[PDB]
């Protein structure tokens, strides 16, 4: 940890906090919501110690990275804008890509725009958001789960922030981080309530330390949740703007891994998409699909060793 390097760089007009360790071909790590560069702490150590360059930024709006005020500065294009610039500072043509949750969606947009810059992709939790010409991303979600589906609830500016402020930053993070309950996260009306997790443990699971929780809480208490929430607020805009790539296919080599209890996997018809053939049709070189038994959403922290080894073995083929 204390040999991990933390520098600020200047990318795509913003100041981004980067975490780095190792030499070798670049492995670029993209965290999701509501995490930080920190969520990759184990993958950074492992991969650096096997001759790879491990690079994990705080994304736009997160942690120690600049958080623009306008909702509209959080499209996928802005974020991929940040990463193309960062990769150029890294001085390399191609990277190895590893991403999780929202980082995975950004990862996908990156593989769509610049596949030639990605050698191979280790995607955790969220598979390709297939673009249905007939319906917008969040329209399809609301049609399926109603208005209290967490993503629908994240849409209205300032509202989820206030509800989150009621229960407290530490509560919110502990609430999300400790969830093991599968299926679409559906909030109670008018408030945060028990949010993602009606079954919150007294003690944190063994993959998460009281220190870990505190590092998360220390960053979010300063930044708040707005910047990270703003990604979801651009889901429909991302859908409209990605029209040039409708019906397209992604040729980057992909290894998809998910926890069995992940809400993403147990909702949105994702199993049918993942295994049924639809995911393979969108991504012709989708290699394995690995489903981790008894592991929930945060699989890179919960099952760190397996993830480490799943990455290395995949990226070694190239």
């Amino acid at each position: 940890m204390e040999e991990i390097e933390h520098r600020t760089v200047e990318v795509n007009g913003i100041k981004m906090h980067v975490a780095e360790k190792g030499e070798g071909p670049v492995v670029l790590f993209l965290h999701g919501f509501p995490e930080l560069w920190y969520s990759w702490r184990h993958q950074i150590l492992a991969l650096s110690s096997r001759g790879y360059r491990a690079v994990a930024p705080d994304l736009r709006g997160y942690g120690d990275t600049e958080a623009p005020v306008s909702i509209s500065s959080y499209t996928g294009f802005h974020i991929v804008g940040d990463l193309i610039a960062l990769i150029d500072l890294l001085g390399v043509d191609q990277v190895f890509l590893v991403a999780h949750d929202w980082g995975a969606i950004i990862g996908w947009y990156l593989c769509t725009f610049h596949p030639d810059r990605v050698k191979a992709y280790v995607c955790l939790s969220v598979p390709l958001l297939h673009r249905d010409p007939n319906i917008r991303t969040v329209d399809a979600m609301r049609a399926m789960y109603g208005d209290d589906y967490y993503i629908c609830r994240f849409q209205k500016p300032g509202e989820m922030e206030a509800q989150m402020a009621e229960v407290g930053t530490e509560y919110v993070l502990k609430n999300i981080l400790t969830t093991r309950k599968p299926g679409p996260p559906i909030f109670p009306k008018g408030e945060y309530g028990t949010g993602f997790n009606p079954d919150m443990p007294n003690s944190l699971p063994s993959w998460l330390t009281q220190d870990d929780l505190a590092y998360y809480v220390s960053k979010y208490e300063k930044t708040g949740f707005t910047g990270p929430l703003n990604y979801y607020r651009n889901m429909n805009l991302n859908w409209e703007l990605t029209a040039p790539w409708s019906g397209g296919k992604i040729q980057v080599p992909v290894k998809f891994i998910t926890g069995e209890l992940d809400q993403v996997y147990t909702s949105l018809n994702m199993k049918e998409y993942i295994h049924g053939g639809g995911f393979k049709q969108d991504v012709p070189n989708l290699e394995e699909v690995i489903v981790q038994k008894n592991v929930a959403h945060f699989n890179n922290q919960e099952a760190a060793e397996e993830i480490n080894n799943h990455i290395y073995d995949f990226i070694k083929k190239f």
